[PDB]
């Protein structure tokens, strides 16, 4: 089963690691939890931004270009990089956007941070279409002492 899962700002707005112009630990949390244990894929740009492989999980590259890195799994096609997944019961893509958009026709399921925040950005998550996905949860939180924005939880699968 293909995952996607991400944190979103006001209009499907999609940001790097120090633009980060929020700061919420519970997000990080909450990304760890539903990522360990499976299989990363993501885009170079995002791979970069991050600088270390993510501990506990098997990161997969998808990239065009050659690798310049052993710690890591190089896949050059959406199809390379399942593959690579071999059988596991679940995907989780990270992004980047072209990331995302590359996927979603695949996905099943999503996992999305709504951020209350707007901000200037340049990609975005891709428009998926609401009375596609049905909402099995969700889970709202105001702003507090560590997290700095009010935000919500929310998972989908595809009808
Ligand atoms: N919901 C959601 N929130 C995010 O911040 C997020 N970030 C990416 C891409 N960027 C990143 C950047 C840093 C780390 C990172 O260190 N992750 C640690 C958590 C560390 C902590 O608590 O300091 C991890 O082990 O997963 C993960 C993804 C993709 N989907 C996301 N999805």
């Amino acid at each position: 089963m293909i995952s996607l899962i991400a944190a979103l700002a006001v209009d499907r707005v999609i940001g790097m690691e120090n633009a980060m112009p929020w700061n919420l630990p519970a997000d990080l949390a909450w990304f760890k939890r539903n990522t360990l244990d499976k299989p990363v894929i993501m885009g170079r740009h995002t791979w970069e931004s991050i600088g270390r492989p993510l501990p506990g999980r098997k990161n997969i590259i998808l990239s065009s270009q050659p690798g310049t890195d052993d710690r890591v799994t190089w896949v050059k096609s959406v199809d390379e990089a399942i593959a690579a997944c071999g059988d596991v019961p679940e995907i989780m893509v990270i992004g980047g956007g072209r990331v995302y958009e590359q996927f979603l026709p695949k996905a099943q399921k999503l996992y999305l941070t709504h951020i209350d925040a707007e901000v200037e950005g340049d990609t975005h998550f891709p428009d998926y279409e609401p009375d596609d996905w049905e909402s099995v949860f969700s889970e709202f939180h105001d702003a507090d002492a560590q997290n700095s924005h009010s935000y919500c939880f929310e998972i989908l699968e595809r009808r």
